[PDB]
Protein backbone atom coordinates (compact mmCIF):
# COMPACT_ATOMS: atom_id res chain seq x y z
CA UNK A 1 0.00 0.00 0.00
CA UNK A 2 1.14 3.56 -0.98
CA UNK A 3 2.03 5.58 2.84
CA UNK A 4 -0.21 7.63 4.45
CA UNK A 5 0.90 11.06 4.40
CA UNK A 6 0.28 14.24 6.33
CA UNK A 7 -1.19 17.00 3.45
CA UNK A 8 1.88 19.75 2.97
CA UNK A 9 2.01 22.91 0.88
CA UNK A 10 4.42 21.05 -1.22
CA UNK A 11 1.68 18.60 -1.94
CA UNK A 12 0.25 20.32 -5.63
CA UNK A 13 -0.28 17.11 -7.46
CA UNK A 14 -3.21 14.98 -6.20
CA UNK A 15 -5.79 12.48 -8.03
CA UNK A 16 -8.39 10.01 -7.06
CA UNK A 17 -6.98 7.49 -9.65
CA UNK A 18 -5.52 4.30 -8.18
CA UNK A 19 -2.37 4.36 -7.21
CA UNK A 20 -1.16 1.88 -9.63
CA UNK A 21 -2.76 3.64 -12.67
CA UNK A 22 -0.68 7.05 -11.11
CA UNK A 23 2.62 4.43 -10.78
CA UNK A 24 1.97 3.91 -14.43
CA UNK A 25 1.40 7.46 -15.41
CA UNK A 26 4.46 8.77 -13.45
CA UNK A 27 6.85 6.13 -16.01
CA UNK A 28 5.25 7.36 -18.90
CA UNK A 29 5.60 10.81 -18.54
CA UNK A 30 9.18 10.12 -17.13
CA UNK A 31 9.95 7.93 -20.31
CA UNK A 32 8.86 10.65 -22.34
CA UNK A 33 10.86 13.29 -20.90
CA UNK A 34 13.84 10.98 -20.96
CA UNK A 35 14.22 10.45 -17.11
CA UNK A 36 15.57 7.42 -15.66
CA UNK A 37 14.21 6.24 -12.74
CA UNK A 38 14.74 3.42 -9.89
CA UNK A 39 12.18 1.29 -8.73
CA UNK A 40 13.37 1.55 -5.03
CA UNK A 41 9.48 0.76 -4.02
CA UNK A 42 6.41 -0.19 -5.12
CA UNK A 43 5.48 3.62 -5.23
CA UNK A 44 8.85 5.08 -4.63
CA UNK A 45 10.85 6.14 -7.41
CA UNK A 46 14.87 7.71 -7.53
CA UNK A 47 14.48 9.59 -10.88
CA UNK A 48 17.20 10.97 -12.69
CA UNK A 49 17.69 13.72 -15.46
CA UNK A 50 20.75 15.02 -17.27
CA UNK A 51 24.01 14.65 -18.01
CA UNK A 52 26.42 13.78 -15.37
CA UNK A 53 29.58 15.32 -17.46
CA UNK A 54 27.75 18.90 -17.98
CA UNK A 55 25.79 21.02 -15.61
CA UNK A 56 22.32 19.50 -15.79
CA UNK A 57 22.53 16.06 -13.47
CA UNK A 58 18.90 16.64 -11.13
CA UNK A 59 18.29 13.45 -8.59
CA UNK A 60 14.68 13.47 -7.12
CA UNK A 61 12.77 11.31 -5.18
CA UNK A 62 8.73 11.28 -6.65
CA UNK A 63 6.35 8.95 -4.29
CA UNK A 64 3.00 8.10 -4.74
CA UNK A 65 1.01 8.33 -1.37
CA UNK A 66 -2.49 8.36 -0.02
CA UNK A 67 -3.47 11.69 1.66
CA UNK A 68 -6.26 10.60 4.44
CA UNK A 69 -7.18 13.84 4.80
CA UNK A 70 -8.43 15.10 1.78
CA UNK A 71 -10.04 11.69 0.83
CA UNK A 72 -7.23 11.52 -2.50
CA UNK A 73 -3.57 10.27 -3.51
CA UNK A 74 -0.59 12.37 -4.10
CA UNK A 75 2.56 12.87 -5.67
CA UNK A 76 5.27 13.68 -3.18
CA UNK A 77 8.58 15.60 -5.20
CA UNK A 78 12.16 15.89 -3.21
CA UNK A 79 15.20 16.91 -4.37
CA UNK A 80 18.28 14.82 -4.03
CA UNK A 81 20.99 16.37 -6.17
CA UNK A 82 21.51 18.81 -9.21
CA UNK A 83 21.00 22.97 -9.22
CA UNK A 84 18.35 24.81 -7.92
CA UNK A 85 17.24 25.84 -11.43
CA UNK A 86 17.92 22.14 -13.18
CA UNK A 87 15.55 20.66 -10.47
CA UNK A 88 12.68 23.24 -10.86
CA UNK A 89 12.79 23.39 -14.57
CA UNK A 90 12.74 19.21 -14.99
CA UNK A 91 10.63 18.71 -11.81
CA UNK A 92 7.85 21.10 -12.94
CA UNK A 93 7.62 19.83 -16.60
CA UNK A 94 6.87 15.98 -15.18
CA UNK A 95 4.08 17.95 -12.54
CA UNK A 96 2.86 19.92 -15.47
CA UNK A 97 2.53 16.94 -17.87
CA UNK A 98 1.03 14.30 -15.65
CA UNK A 99 -2.35 13.14 -16.46
CA UNK A 100 -4.04 12.22 -13.34
CL1 LIG B 1 2.56 23.25 5.10
CL1 LIG C 1 5.32 17.01 -2.19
Amino acid sequence: KPRSLRFTWSMKTTSSMDPNDMMREIRKVLDANNCDYEQKERFLLFCVHGDARQDSLVQWEMEVCKLPRLSLNGVRFKRISGTSIAFKNIASKIANELKL
